[PDB]
């Protein structure tokens, strides 16, 4: 398919890109928060139990 | 038949020439178009489903 209207292959790619980059972002909260489970959003249960205990 | 009214052979190459033409006309379209179905009338059904999934 030598096609011009469409481009698969740069999907796939930007997919992966899109895939590279939320891993970056994840890792920069990370490293400037110093901790894995920041918010409810990381996993609620262990950091509803880490609200308590604190 | 030497006739001087009537030249079979010409309507012959008319209609061979014509039907080069209209290929011609087609293949002109699919590629400033860069669709094989650019309209209903390429394809119906192919067309409508192309819509619908768009």
């Amino acid at each position: 398919l030598n096609s011009i209207n469409t481009n698969a292959g740069a999907m796939i790619a930007l997919q992966n890109l899109n895939g590279t980059n939320s891993e970056l972002t994840t890792v920069q909260q990370r490293i400037n928060t110093g901790k894995k489970i920041a918010s409810a959003k990381d996993n609620g249960a262990i950091w509803a139990t880490a609200k308590n205990q604190s």
